[PDB]
């Protein structure tokens, strides 16, 4: 009393796949005042031009002419790259409209780790990784003081080109939640207890 | 989050106490182009607006009933992309819907995480500020070959934003996270306004008919 400040995180375990550089036991992860993660990097960040500095829209209506479309080499990779990247980035972008909609007590796909709620499910994560020939370097557990949630990808809006509010009952249906093999969403802060296995 | 409840409503045991503070009554300025509207009309804005329609339920397939995204990746072969008629327009008009629904749905998240006082550029209606920006928007109107049948007085029982629409994103192909901080400048943003409105909508004056 007489004081200013005066003032949804639980404690949790998860296990996590390594891919891009081992973890040690103690290492901290932030994911508490909203950090990109590594999804958020690659398909809003990044581009691709072609050698005159022109992106997809771009090279387009700069070849949109005679009601015809003929693009070829260079020009045609960038078009094509933009639209793969274009339409991700917006799935993420509609998906996480949604999120801040109607369930912003869950953690941002662009500003959290992924995980699995167990080992059994690090394992199966792992079993498709392998077969995607997906260098994996570890399985870790994490301690997490923070909050999750479980989703189910397939849930997701695809890559397809159908109406944006299509797509928004989709994302909706995504944080709805699912069963099936999990991919969990966790934010807060994270730290690696152990090392279960280290390939 | 919390909020203040008054003292007043302290005490009583119904449900629904909501309302009030935040309201404001004011007058805007509105371009007809859709429909003559009349003296005394009202007009509600949880709605979707004409803007969400065409920019996000819209849509244009070929006579397969294919969208634009199938069509580019059925037609990108051994280093080419050989679009023709139907096709070619299909595809353009796609990506031309798609950018804009991007730029809306960018600004939508970025009214969300930042300003979610402010109304939405996906249920409101868009009004000038003055009668003599009304006026300006009319001629910028009547150049692009779209006629307004209307400039109307606006009573408004609700809130507005005062945007500047130059800063909003383009509809060029610059990575999200640049136009995620176009929405942020437009959103914070200090020329020819544009008003976003909601709340309860009442023509109180035909100004002009066209």
């Amino acid at each position: 009393l007489g004081t200013e400040n005066l003032y949804n995180e639980t404690e949790f375990y998860a296990y996590h796949i390594v891919t891009r550089k081992k973890m040690h036991i103690g290492q901290m992860i932030p994911f508490n005042k909203n950090q990109h993660n590594t999804l958020y990097h690659f398909f809003f960040e990044r581009e691709q031009l072609n050698a005159n500095g022109e992106d997809g829209i771009q090279i387009l209506n700069n070849h949109y002419k005679n009601d015809e479309l003929h693009i070829n080499n260079e020009n045609a990779k960038v078009v094509i790259s933009y639209m793969d990247q274009t339409i991700r980035a917006a799935r993420e972008t509609i998906v996480e409209m949604v999120r801040l909609q109607e369930f912003p007590e869950y953690p941002s796909r662009l500003s959290c780790l992924y995980a699995a709620k167990s080992y059994e499910d690090a394992l199966k994560w792992k079993a498709l990784f392998d077969s995607y020939n997906r260098e994996v370097l570890q399985i870790v557990k994490l301690r997490v003081i923070g909050s999750s949630f479980e989703g189910d990808g397939n849930l997701l809006p695809k890559e397809d080109g159908i109406p944006f509010s299509q797509k928004i009952e989709q994302a909706r249906k995504y944080w709805k939640g699912n069963n099936e093999l999990p991919e969990l969403l966790i934010n807060g802060e994270i730290e690696v207890v152990e090392i279960i296995d280290d390939f």
